[PDB]
């Protein structure tokens, strides 16, 4: 089967007594034992879905609840001036609860470990992790597409604005579209849109049609995450494309239109 069977599994988005609202595993070897992948498949998707466990209780953390995890994880980081390429969870942790004392904290050492397994990998000197910034910072800018520009666009530079503003102040990166290829499109060249790739057509003709409507010429590169799906073949993709559309190759850059 090749995944992980999530069927007793329930989603935590940060309730206060999550044991008693939730038939429950306990332990993700529990998890891997009554799953139809190996063991190495099941930890590494493990991490990416967001596993974690709360109250003993073996779940995954909600996409609502991971940002608010990853976010504040970020912020505490920075204000404690926690060295972002050499954490250790204790510190992480140790950052994050500093300031929620009087009323209820969720975000447990597990919690932790599941957003530094998620957004950030381990270095094989100690138990210590290096964020993905650039990854971060993928991951913010597409909320920040779902939440400002989803059926509407908006300018660049004014997108690009909201999308910083989401990062902790002094958050060492630089911030660029190209970064959000596959989540965006730009319905003129100074706006940008959001477009979820999973709702597209199944037929190649019917998705390079439609996708023409919304931007009349691509660079390659941006249409690219938008149509592999689909190239079965596994041919190169300037080849699958010329099958469907017309490529002009400038300088380095391939503009894509329709016939």
């Amino acid at each position: 089967h090749g995944e992980l069977n999530l069927n007793s599994v329930p989603i935590y988005n940060g309730e206060l007594d999550f044991s008693d609202k939730i038939k429950v595993i306990g332990t993700l070897e529990e998890l891997l034992e009554n799953s139809p992948c190996s063991a190495l498949e099941g930890i590494s998707k493990w991490h990416k879905i967001g596993g974690s466990v709360k109250d003993g209780v073996l779940c995954i953390l909600s996409q609502d609840f991971l940002f608010k995890a990853l976010h504040v994880l970020l912020m505490s980081a920075m204000a404690e001036s926690l060295d972002l390429q050499h954490l250790n969870v204790e510190d992480t942790h140790h950052a994050v609860g500093k300031d929620i004392e009087d009323e209820f904290n969720p975000y447990t050492r597990e919690i932790i470990e599941t957003v530094l397994n998620k957004f950030a990998v381990q270095e094989q000197e100690n138990n210590t992790w290096r964020l993905r910034i650039p990854f971060i910072a993928q991951w913010y800018g597409i909320q920040a597409l779902r939440k400002y520009v989803s059926g509407i666009s908006m300018p660049i530079d004014e997108f690009l604005i909201k999308w910083k503003s989401l990062f902790p102040p002094f958050f060492p990166c630089d911030i660029d579209i190209d970064m959000l290829r596959g989540y965006h499109f730009k319905p003129t060249d100074k706006t940008v849109q959001y477009i979820a790739k999973s709702t597209l057509p199944m037929d190649p003709k019917e998705r390079f049609k439609v996708l023409f409507r919304l931007q009349s010429q691509w660079d390659l590169e941006d249409i690219k995450p938008l149509i592999e799906e689909l190239n079965s073949r596994g041919m190169k993709i300037d080849s699958f494309i010329m099958k469907y559309a017309r490529r002009k190759r400038l300088g380095k850059k391939t503009v894509v239109t329709s016939r």
